């Protein structure tokens, strides 16, 4: 992976942009890194993205089925950012949900934190 944020250029020792060290996340795939709050995640999603393998949007595939087909139906997850493709979800989605979305593995993580919710 790579030791360097893409953002800001900086490292884990400095964030370029905020001045602080901040860990870097990579691409599990293809290595390409960036700082959570460079990726401008949620300081909740800036944690749930450093429990698995997390994949840049060039290299995301669906948690279900693997494959990196049909982006126009790969649903990203506002907590954790997985992908998910509406026919593999249970039910099938026929339509992108509205407003936030959180899938099923952050509804039993992150509880009342999860997007979905008020
Ligand atoms: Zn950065
Ligand atoms: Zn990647
Ligand atoms: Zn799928
Ligand atoms: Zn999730």
């Amino acid at each position: 992976s790579n030791n360097y944020c893409d953002f800001c250029l900086g490292d884990s020792k400095i964030n370029k942009k905020t001045g602080q060290p901040e860990e870097l996340v990579s691409c599990s795939d293809c290595g390409r890194s960036g700082h959570p709050s460079c990726l401008q995640f949620t300081p909740v999603m800036m944690a749930a993205v450093k429990t698995y393998r997390w994949q840049c949007i060039e290299c995301k595939c669906c948690n279900i089925c693997g494959t990196s087909e049909n982006d126009d139906q790969l649903l990203f997850c506002d907590d954790c950012d997985r992908g998910y493709h509406m026919y593999c979800l249970t039910p099938s989605m026929s339509e992108p949900p509205e407003g936030s979305w959180s899938c099923h593995l952050c509804l039993d993580l992150l509880k009342e934190k999860a997007s979905i919710y008020q």
